[PDB]
């Protein structure tokens, strides 16, 4: 297939996409935008949001359903049905999570404030559930990687931007994020990609 | 399989997976919950969040993850994987819009003006890319009814409450939430349920 990202230059919404490419070992446009270039780009878009991937000619949207489509079939995939559903579910407990932060916020008190008490008043709630339900098993889901782990290690990434001590309490949670971040083709990733702050 | 749905008693985010087990005369106990009852529930769960869908003892979360997992090797599901990406998109781009709505706020004049601010300024713009997107054709994808147009017809029914003018300008979208309406099941389940205003 012919693929191309479209994205701001950012990790953000768009990086679950480009681990799976990476993991895949699968070529791409890694396409990003400047603020300048939205207007233009926006006006053909189909709901007014990025990331969105071009597969020969046809437009997909949503960052979700995009990883979800590009690892069916795959080893990043729950190994039986049921499995996939854990994975969808804890995907989306996590990007609820992420969903809660204003971060497109203009005044930046207003912003900060909210980061913090989102940080300090309901994010312990998540990280304990996570420990919770992680145990001593060695990933999320089943007894493989899946895209689910991906998706832990790029929300944790943010989040430990603006709360270091997020993990503190939750060794478990670290280690898995190590285990992903060690992966080869990851790793290389991580290596690589252009640094920017989310 | 043996299912037993779990969800307060209104529509809300179980209304999807009620019309999907409606539509595919799936048996299940439709279990709803008063708020007297919900702590002591919610200490059982893993995520602490509501709905959740037990299959013959084993518990599953996360509505959207749940309806994917019913709807999949059925009729519901898009008929490629392309299209069942476009599913998967057009259930998010509207789960995203319905998230944004402080439906919990205890705050009642910042609830106020959020909905307000909602309904006003961003409802429009994404009825006019939904009907952009289903242009002329019968079903938001493919040729026939997926569980896409079960979410839109839902959706917008609460939306309706609270913007009862949100469509005068896209009949189109009237006449899709009319024809999954009209689908037997789907009425059916309509004329049956509990009536609730969320
Ligand atoms: C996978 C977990 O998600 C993240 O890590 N992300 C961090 C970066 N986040 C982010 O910066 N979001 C942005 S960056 C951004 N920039 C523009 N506006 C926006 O709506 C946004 C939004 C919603 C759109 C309108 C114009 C172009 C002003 C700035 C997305 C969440
Ligand atoms: N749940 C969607 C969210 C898409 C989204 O909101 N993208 C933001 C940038 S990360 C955007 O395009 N914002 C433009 C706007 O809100 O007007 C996804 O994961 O793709
Ligand atoms: N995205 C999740 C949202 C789950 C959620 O937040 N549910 C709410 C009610 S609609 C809940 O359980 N709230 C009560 C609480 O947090 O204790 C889903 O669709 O299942
Ligand atoms: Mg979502």
């Amino acid at each position: 297939p012919n693929y191309k990202l479209t994205y701001f230059n950012m990790r953000g919404r768009a990086e679950i996409i480009r681990y799976i490419f990476a993991y895949l070992d699968i070529q791409y446009e890694d396409h990003r935008i400047e603020q300048a270039d939205w207007p233009e780009i926006k006006s053909t878009l189909p709901f007014g949001k990025i990331p969105i991937l071009e597969v020969d000619g046809l437009t997909l949207h949503q960052s979700l359903a995009i990883a979800r489509y590009l690892t069916k079939n795959t080893d990043l995939a729950g190994n039986t049905e049921m499995e996939q559903c854990h994975v969808d579910a804890i995907v989306d407990t996590l990007d609820d999570f992420m969903s809660c932060f204003p971060w497109a916020e203009k005044k930046q008190d207003v912003k900060e404030q909210m980061f913090n008490e989102l940080l300090t008043y309901n994010a312990p709630h998540l990280m304990q559930d996570l420990d919770t339900y992680l145990g001593g098993r060695e990933w999320l889901i089943g007894n493989s990687v899946t895209w689910a782990d991906f998706y832990w290690e790029i929300c944790s990434t943010t989040l430990l931007v603006f709360k270091p001590d997020l993990l503190d309490n939750h060794p478990r949670l670290v280690t898995l994020r190590k285990k992903v971040q060690a992966i080869p083709a990851v790793a290389n990733w991580i290596k690589r990609r252009p640094q920017t702050k989310l």
